[PDB]
Formats: C-alpha cells, sequence, structure tokens
C-alpha cells in the first residue's frame, strides 16, 4: 500500500515539481492550493491519469487568523479521508513581497500572509500531522538566504526565520514519535517566465554554481532524498539547494 | 538636552534593570508594562524622584491583533509626547509558556507568543523609524538558546528566532537612517521567584561560567555598551551574555 | 567507463561504509589508509572480488608536516595511475583525542596530527584534486555536527573541524567555475567502537532524540552517495548533518 | 596594583589601538611584534612616557613551527617577568594573503604562516596564559573575521584559520570557565584600509557597508575589546561580537 503526502501550495511552480516527483516515487498526493484551482485541479486530473485514485486537491487560506487551526487541521484531515493515512507533508506554500519599514494592503494584512503562510501554518499542520499519526518526516521549504536579506522584506525573513525555529523545535519534540522535521532551503530557483529578462539575469549572474537558478525539480530532489530511506537518521537538517549563491559576499 | 528610551516589559526583573541602568545614564524612558501596574507606576516614581519627568509608564498589550499596530505606535507617540524625541527603543517584552506539539486556545497563544516576540517589535521598529551627535539604536532581546530550544516551546521559539530575522533585516533596512539594531541574548538568567532553589539550582549547574544565572544587570550592562558610543559601528550583532551555556552540549 | 573517487581513512568504519556504498554505485576507489593496512587490502579484495580492477590502496600518513603536500599529491596522483580519472575525493581521515589546555605526545605533535588531518591534508588535497581538472565532479568533506558545542579538553579537534567547515566554504565558492562541487557531512554519535564503556556508550546514545542510538556507517555514507549523486548537483557548500537531532539538544 | 595584558600584533594598526585603549583604561602591556620593531618601541616609550614601567615589548614569530609552543610560552613569561601578573590576552596577529587553490612562498610556508598566527598561536598562548595563571578580571579576546561565513575568493587558508580561531573561541571558553578565565572575539568587518591601497579599491569596499559607507577606524574595533575585557562583560564567554557596520548582511 502506497505512502500519502501533503505538499501545500503544490498547484504550480516549486510545489508542483515536488508533488509530481512525490508521486512519480510512489506517494498519492494531496495538492493543497489556494487561489490556483484551475491548475490544481489539473495536476490532479493528470496524476490519476497515470494512476487511479492517487491524487486529491484540498483548498484553504493559510493566511493567520482564528480559523487558521482548523483549516490546517482539515488539510491533514483530508489526506486521511483520501487515503488512510498521511506520511509525509510538505510546507511550501509561501507569500512573499516586500514589507518596508519605512499595497492597499494593510500591515495587519501583511503580517497575517507573510507570517501565517511561511511560519504559523506550518506550525500548525505539523501539529496536527504529529496529532492524527512507515517512515514519517516533514520537510520545510525555507529560504538559503535567510541570514542575507533583501531590502525591504523583514516580514517575509521573519517568517522563513521562525519556519528553522519550527523545524528545529519541531525535530526535537517529535523525534521520540519518530516523525523527522527537515528542511530544503533554495536560493534563487525557477525564475517566473513573466519576471523581466534583466531582472532574471541580475539574480541569475550571482549564482557561483553555473550562473543560473535552480530548477524545481533540482529542489524537489532534495525533497525526495530527505523523505527517503536513505535519510533515516537526518532530522533537524535543512540542506541549502543554492548553488553556493549564500556565500558570496558584498 | 537628555536623550529618550522606550523599554517594553520594564516594571519588574530584566526590563526594569535596562531601564534604570539606561536611566542612571542620562536617558529618560518611557516604562512600558501590561500586568504590572504597581511595579511600573513605583518605577517612575523611583526614577522621577531621582530626575524630575525623565519617567512615564505605558500599558499595552502586544499579543498580536487588529489593535497591535496602534499600539505600537503610541508606545513611541508616548515618547515623543512626554520627551520630544526617541533615541532607543528596547524591546524586552517577551510571553514565555510550552505550546506542545501533541486553557489557552492554540490561535491565542500564536497571538501572545508570536506577537510579543516579534510582531510587535517589528511594528515598535516601523514606528520608531518612521518617527525619524545622532545615537539611534534597537536593541531586541534575543535567546541564546534558540538553536537549541527546550522540548515543548515550538511557538516561543518560532518568536525568538524571528525576531534574529528582523534584527538583521532592519539592521540592513535602517542603517541608511544611522539607526543601529542589535541583540542581547541571555541563555539562564533570573528564574522565576516561586521556582525552588533546588530546581534553579540545576538550571544554574549547565552554565560554565560560574554555575549560576545571569543577574538582570549583567543582562543590562550589554544593552548599555550597544547602545553606547562605544558600539558606533556595531549593527545587527547579537551578543550573548550566556556564561557559555550555549556552547554546552547534551 | 565508471567514474572513480578517492576515500581517505577507508579501511574501516564509516570510510570503509563511504567506499563500499560508492563501489556498489559504480564508482571504482582508491582505499587510502593510514596504519589499517590488514583492513584496507581486505577490503580491496572484496571489491575487485565484485568487479576486477575496481579498488586499489595508498598508504599515506596525514599528519601536517613539509612531506604533506607531496603525500596529498600522490594519494590523488593513485587514482589517476590506476583509474586515468578523479572524480569524487571524500576526506574521512581524522585523528581524534584530547588536548587540555590546562595540564605523552608533544603539543606541536598533537596539533600536526589533530589539524593535519582535519584541515591541512584536506586543503591539500582538494587543491591537488582541483589541478587535474557531462561530468559530475566534487569533494565530501566529513564535518560534524556537534562543532558548535564541542567536548570539553577537544579544543584541537575541534578547531581542525571548524577550519574544515571554513575549507567547505571557501572551495565550494573558488571551485564552481569548474563545475566541481564541495560539500559536507556532519556525523554527531556514530558506530561507538568496544574501545568505549558501556556507560559512556549508554551516556551518549541516550542523548540522541532520534531513537536514542548512534548512526550506523551506512547512514553516514547515504548522505555522502547523495551529495556525489545527481541529485544533489544545485548542492554546493552545504553541510549535512545526520545526527538524529543530537545537534539540537540544550545541556 | 594595575592588571597587565599581552596584544599580539600591537606595533600598529588595530593592534596597537587595542594596546593604547588597554593602557589608557589602566592596563600595563606587552607590545608583542614580529617584524615592524621600531613601530614597538616607540609605541611603548609612549606609553612609558604616560606612565614609567608599564610597557615592553616582546618580539616573537608566530609562524607554526616545532618551536611555536615555546615561543607562545616565552611571550606569556614575557608579561609575568615585566608585571608579575598577565590578566588578559589579546590574540590580534594576523598573516592575510590569498592562497589560490589552482596555479613566492612554498605552500608548506602558507601553511605555517596562515595557520600559524590566525589558529594554532592563539592555542598555544591560550594554554600558556591559563597554565601560568597562580578581584580578578581574567580574559582573552580573539580578533576573529564578520565574514568568516562569506569568504573572499582565493583566500581558503586564511578563511580555515579564522574559522579554527572561532572553534577555539568556543572550546577554551568551556574548558577555562572553571577557571574563571573569559575567552570571547570581536569580528571586524572592514577596518582601516591601507593608505597604499588605491582610491578606487578603497571605494569598492567602503560603499559595501550598510553602516555609513566606511570602514571601520581601529579605535572602533578596540572599543569592543574593551568592552569584553571590562567588568560589564562579566557574565560573557563564548561570545564573538561582529564589528562591521551591517556588511556580513549584506546579499550577493
Ligand atoms: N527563488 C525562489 O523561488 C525561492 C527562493 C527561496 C525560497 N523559496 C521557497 O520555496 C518555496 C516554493 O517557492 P515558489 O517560488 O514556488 O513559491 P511561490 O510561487 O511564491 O508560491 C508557492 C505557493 O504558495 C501559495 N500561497 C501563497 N499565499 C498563500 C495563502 N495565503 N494561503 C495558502 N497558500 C498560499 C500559493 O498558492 P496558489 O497559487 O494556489 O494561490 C503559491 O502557489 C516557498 O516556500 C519559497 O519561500 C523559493
Ligand atoms: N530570564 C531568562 O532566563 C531569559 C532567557 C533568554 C531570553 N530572555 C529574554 O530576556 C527578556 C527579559 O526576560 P525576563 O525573564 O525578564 O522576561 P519575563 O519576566 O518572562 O517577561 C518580561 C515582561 O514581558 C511582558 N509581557 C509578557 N506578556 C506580555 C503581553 N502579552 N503584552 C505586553 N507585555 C508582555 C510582561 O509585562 P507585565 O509584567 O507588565 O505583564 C513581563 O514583565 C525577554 O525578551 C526574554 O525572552 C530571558
Ligand atoms: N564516529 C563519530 O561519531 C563521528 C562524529 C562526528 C564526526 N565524525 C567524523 O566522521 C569521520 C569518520 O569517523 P570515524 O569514527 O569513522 O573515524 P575514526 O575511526 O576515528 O578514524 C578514521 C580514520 O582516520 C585515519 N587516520 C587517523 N589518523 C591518521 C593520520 N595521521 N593519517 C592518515 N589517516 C589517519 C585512520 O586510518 P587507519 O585506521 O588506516 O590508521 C582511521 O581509520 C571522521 O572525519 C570523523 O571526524 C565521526
Ligand atoms: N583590516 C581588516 O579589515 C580586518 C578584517 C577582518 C578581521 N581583521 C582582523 O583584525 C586583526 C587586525 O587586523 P589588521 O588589519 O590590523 O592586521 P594586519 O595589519 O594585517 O597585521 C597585524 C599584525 O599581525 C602580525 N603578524 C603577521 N604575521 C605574523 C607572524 N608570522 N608572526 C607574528 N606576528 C605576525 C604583524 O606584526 P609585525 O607588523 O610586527 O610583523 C602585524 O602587525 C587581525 O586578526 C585581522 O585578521 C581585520
Ligand atoms: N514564496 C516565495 N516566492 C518566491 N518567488 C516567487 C517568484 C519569484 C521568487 C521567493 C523568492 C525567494 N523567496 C521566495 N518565496
Ligand atoms: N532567496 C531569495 N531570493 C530572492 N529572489 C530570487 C528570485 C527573485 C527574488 C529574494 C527576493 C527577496 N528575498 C529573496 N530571497
Ligand atoms: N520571556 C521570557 N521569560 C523567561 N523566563 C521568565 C521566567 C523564568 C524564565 C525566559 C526564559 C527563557 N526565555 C525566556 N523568555
Ligand atoms: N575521527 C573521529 N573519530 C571519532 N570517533 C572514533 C571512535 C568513536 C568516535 C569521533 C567522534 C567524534 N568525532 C570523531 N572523529
Ligand atoms: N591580518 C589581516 N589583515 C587584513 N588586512 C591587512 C591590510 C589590508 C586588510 C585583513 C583583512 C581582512 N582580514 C584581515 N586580516
Ligand atoms: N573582512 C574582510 N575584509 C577583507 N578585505 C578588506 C580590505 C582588503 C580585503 C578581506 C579580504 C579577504 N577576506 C576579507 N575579509
Amino acid at each position: 500500500e502506497a505512502p500519502a503526502a501533503v505538499v501545500t501550495g503544490a498547484a504550480k511552480r516549486i510545489g508542483r515539481a515536488i508533488a509530481v516527483k512525490l508521486h512519480q516515487t510512489g506517494y498519492r498526493v494531496v495538492i493543497h492550493y489556494h487561489n490556483s484551482a484551475e491548475a490544481a485541479v489539473s495536476l490532479a486530473d493528470e496524476l490519476n491519469k497515470e494512476r487511479s485514485n492517487t491524487a486529491v486537491v484540498c483548498q484553504a487560506d493559510l493566511t493567520n487568523s482564528n480559523v487558521l487551526p482548523a483549516s490546517c487541521e482539515e488539510i491533514i484531515n483530508s489526506c486521511f479521508r483520501a487515503f488512510g493515512r498521511c506520511d509525509v507533508l510538505v510546507n511550501n506554500a509561501s507569500a512573499f513581497y516586500p514589507t518596508p519599514l519605512v499595497n492597499g494592503k494593510t500591515v495587519e494584512t501583511q503580517v497575517a500572509e507573510l507570517i501565517g503562510t511561511n511560519a504559523i501554518a506550518p506550525f500548525l499542520l505539523t501539529m496536527s500531522f504529529a496529532q492524527r499519526q512507515s517512515n514519517l518526516s516533514i520537510v520545510n521549504l525555507c529560504d538559503a538566504m535567510v541570514d542575507q536579506p533583501c531590502m525591504a522584506f523583514s516580514l517575509y525573513n521573519m517568517g522563513k526565520h521562525a519556519l528553522v525555529g519550527l523545524t528545529q523545535s519541531a525535530a526535537l519534540e517529535l523525534a521520540p514519535y519518530g516523525i523527522r522535521v527537515n528542511g530544503v532551503a533554495p536560493g534563487v530557483s525557477l525564475l517566473p517566465v513573466a519576471m523581466g529578462e534583466e531582472e532574471k539575469d541580475k539574480w541569475r549572474r550571482k549564482v557561483p554554481l553555473g550562473r543560473r537558478e535552480a530548477s524545481a525539480e533540482q529542489i524537489a530532489d532534495a525533497v525526495i532524498f530527505l523523505v527517503s530511506g536513505s535519510a533515516q537518521y537526518i532530522t533537524g537538517s535543512i540542506i541549502k539547494v543554492d548553488g553556493g549563491l549564500s556565500l558570496v559576499h558584498a
């Protein structure tokens, strides 16, 4: 019987690649999404055409609010409902935009989105994952540049730092239950086609290893390693997949 | 004219020692507090008896909420109202209790622990900066054990990690305004007055340097250094004041 | 044809597991050793019995000295002589013993051995490896998860391991233009020997959150195999703990 | 009676600033030097002019070798010979130059100088400082580097040496705590550019620094040393204070 995985923010880009790779590895998957309904449903349809009854979608807003714990429990619940088990949680969903210290979004909203998606939802999901329980593990999508942050991204950066601490705290606390908790920390990865070519080049030429971005598949490869039988003594580790970017001085 | 400082959670213990030392160095102080109203008022009284109208109190819950931004803005405003300037912000107030992964609701624990330890500091930092011989700085009370966290303290530890991220982000972003942003990271300092001495001795015995906890004053001494003219090129630094505790293996 | 790897200190324990797993993966291997000659030769015999002409031995002391650069050059050269290429270098050899700061090897001999094996030799091997340079070239350095919470009285060992973190990052940056990746694997507690008592072993095992046991040599080797593989082609400068959570545990 | 300090590499630049501040704060000082004998004796003269019999020079090569442990012991012994005590050690001496991995000095020499000055000598100085101990505020301050995790291209040996020094700072803080000896570091970013250096190269470095687009002064580095040795840092051990104007926070 096939294990099952929840991948948050899995309708497109890096989360989608992670879902695809877990599916190719033999996992059944819950494709969580927020706004990307068509892409999510299309992805589930493709995966089920490949192997029947192996993919479902699950919609949720992961912005912080008083109902977020119930939304996070329901995501985990949805994996048990479809597949009867939940072996892997990948916390990939993430809001990302600048919040200068000095658009129509209120600061209350920025806090809720940036800290909710990057940190609090990962925490609540982790809680519900553990509570609802083989090679069980969680993989948090972190950020290789967390200690050399981009200008004006304080709330996003706080979120991702929080996620490091969660990865560590949950690894320690969940180890007695046989649940491993690790991270993958991308540097520059899968720049959107629509992003300006000059801006894409500016970022790509920062990367010592090949002067290029990571593919989504390269990021997925590190997730696949961490959930695998070859990582069974690894917990609390965060693997940078950054081409050396984080090592480069100003 | 004398400089002014805001100290959050300044009624008792470490926040009080910081307030007192800043006042002894010649600062006017805002004594922020939440529940410890008697202690906050009598402290301000003691300081004002020493030098007339050099201390004021300002009450506010720093739990995350829709009204938290306005609260933080009003704390910085009270400094300007009292003293016409705000040179130093010390983010010391902090909720601290366990939140195991397996009567407060979790969404309330999220609000209190992430609010006090991270989101209020961010909002105070915004309000501080927006209001801007000059020697402006922020000191954030961090935690030397943030990478070796206590069992069952996920939310607290996430909060403190987010606080390291804020320290670094804001140091980078506010540097052009001449505002320095640093941290002080205690390990074991004052233990609860209610905690039995024999239990206190179990924390104390872990500390390499003298097998005892830090005084409030020892913590305050690092804060005084960082706000001083002797630290004018120091920004984004977090100084452990931990007696070596963070270096001690399991 | 098959890629080739050098593994230092490969006769026993973790080094041997790394060599075996690389060989299983399709690599030809140079088994470097210092004193463990019988085990090195026995290992080469076993691997060659699986596939002919895929394992050789190279003896060298990796203590720091005036002759270490040449020794390191010869270790790399042993791989080219045998196999005609050198794709992977694994810096695993390591001296390990206490060097109390406050008081019969002389201190200069302890410096030589501990800094030599853990840091200078890996630097010199890295130089010789790079100088000899589609392909998938990489270096994996065996680091230590407890490098920031070091054991009492192990200053020189700990200095050597910190210096190795430095080399890992410095070499990642500098060799990236050549497509040579440089990474680390950081064990916590692994394969405790008979030379240790039950109290002492239980003391260490019991600290580990994930199962209250040491890592097997194979588990350390698994992380090495990943870093060397095509699945880690964008990874350089990364150090992967394989420590069961040990490093996260406060005092 | 005044406490005494050893400052390695103290004839000029940052080491001098440290020795001076220590002296002014009331320390008697051993000014260690390797090649800058004229600069060392001249500083000892100024300081002795301020207060008689409160400074001496001490020459030593801190390159790794089999006699380095004796050289380090003699530096400490020299503080006790002159002053009867040794309360503070500042490990500041440092060789600094590139050592490319892919192709002057032999590599054996590069290793000896860069690992010797930046790491092994500090270890041996620390051992001798501790061993020789017989109110008190004993400490050691190691001059580290804020950019140790974002190394400059082709500086692998120098970087290894500074990383080792981090490890020593931590290890020795742990092991010497029971003797009341605190061990800390100061990690400069960009500090005191040689007048030698070209206008354009100085500018490239200055422009990197978020806090005022300027390098640190020697005095600014020395201020952080003085803090760590002071009674205001009595519970601090094993800490490394960056003094870098935010340089280490700036991404590529
Ligand atoms: N260079 C990089 O791209 C890079 C660098 C460092 C780290 N990372 C990390 O790697 C992961 C994947 O990166 P990416 O570039 O693929 O991310 P992305 O395109 O920015 O977003 C991933 C998903 O997050 C979901 N999300 C956003 N806000 C949400 C909300 N309020 N509630 C629920 N879900 C929400 C979105 O779902 P819908 O589309 O369904 O709305 C989106 O598809 C992220 O955790 C990211 O931080 C990426
Ligand atoms: N003590 C230690 O060993 C230790 C160790 C590591 C880090 N630290 C850090 O050092 C700082 C001081 O430590 P401490 O032990 O003195 O702190 P504490 O006594 O636990 O808390 C300090 C103050 O935080 C304020 N506070 C708590 N919840 C609040 C809320 N919801 N809204 C507004 N204010 C709130 C309280 O104000 P009222 O009393 O007025 O309600 C309290 O007096 C903290 O940031 C702490 O995390 C301390
Ligand atoms: N075991 C652990 O728990 C642990 C924890 C943290 C890190 N590590 C790291 O993981 C790696 C493997 O650990 P391990 O326990 O397998 O190592 P180990 O048994 O202590 O030693 C590995 C090998 O190093 C070689 N070596 C020692 N001194 C040498 C010298 N002067 N010149 C050349 N080679 C020398 C020895 O070769 P000969 O036998 O041929 O003489 C020995 O087989 C090491 O780098 C270690 O530091 C291990
Ligand atoms: N300058 C910066 O931007 C910067 C940045 C990061 C860290 N740092 C650190 O801060 C400290 C001081 O910086 P600096 O720029 O003032 O240093 P520096 O000018 O490069 O040299 C300091 C001293 O080290 C001594 N030294 C060099 N090789 C030696 C040897 N073989 N034996 C004994 N002594 C030797 C020299 O003594 P003689 O002159 O007597 O030969 C020299 O005076 C160093 O530890 C350095 O790495 C500096
Ligand atoms: N959620 C998220 N998205 C990101 N991106 C969305 C498309 C441009 C990159 C980045 C980039 C660094 N951290 C990120 N986190
Ligand atoms: N790791 C990372 N990448 C980033 N980018 C790479 C793709 C576009 C921006 C940004 C941007 C703000 N913080 C970031 N952190
Ligand atoms: N806000 C806060 N209080 C704390 N304490 C108050 C009662 C004794 C400990 C600690 C301890 C570690 N981090 C802390 N943070
Ligand atoms: N070279 C080496 N050997 C080690 N060991 C050999 C006997 C069991 C532990 C350890 C342990 C931590 N780092 C180590 N490094
Ligand atoms: N010993 C030393 N000297 C340095 N310098 C001497 C003259 C130019 C900078 C630097 C610079 C970074 N680390 C350093 N270490
Ligand atoms: N902090 C720092 N500064 C540096 N420099 C300062 C001006 C000359 C070089 C270098 C050079 C190699 N590593 C360095 N680290």
